[PDB]
């Protein structure tokens, strides 16, 4: 049960977050929404360059964000690619129990 989100976040975590994006509201919609919090804003201001803010939700849903993938998608600024890769990797990485 308390592997479906956090599976999904891990896998395209790194996938996408090697390099994909380096500009475009998304994470705005999210600290917004409520995805984030202060303790993001301190990795999300941490960033530095512009690729670590990816990393950061990917970094952030996996310990601070129960159920932030939903709408840490409805920001994915490239949605188009990002989020069906994205909840193609929650289909894919969410550990499941099935097998043929």
């Amino acid at each position: 049960m308390e592997a479906r989100d956090k599976q999904v976040l891990r896998s395209l975590r790194l996938e996408l977050g090697a390099e994909v994006l380096v500009e475009g509201l998304v994470l705005q919609y999210l600290y917004q929404e409520g995805i984030l919090t202060e303790n993001h804003i301190q990795e999300i201001n941490a960033q530095t360059t512009g690729l670590r803010k990816t990393m950061l939700l990917l970094d952030i849903l996996p310990s601070r964000g129960p159920k932030a993938f939903d709408t840490f998608l409805d920001s994915l600024q490239e949605f188009p690619w990002v989020r069906e890769k994205l909840k193609k990797a929650r289909e894919e990485a969410m550990t499941d129990l099935p097998a043929g």
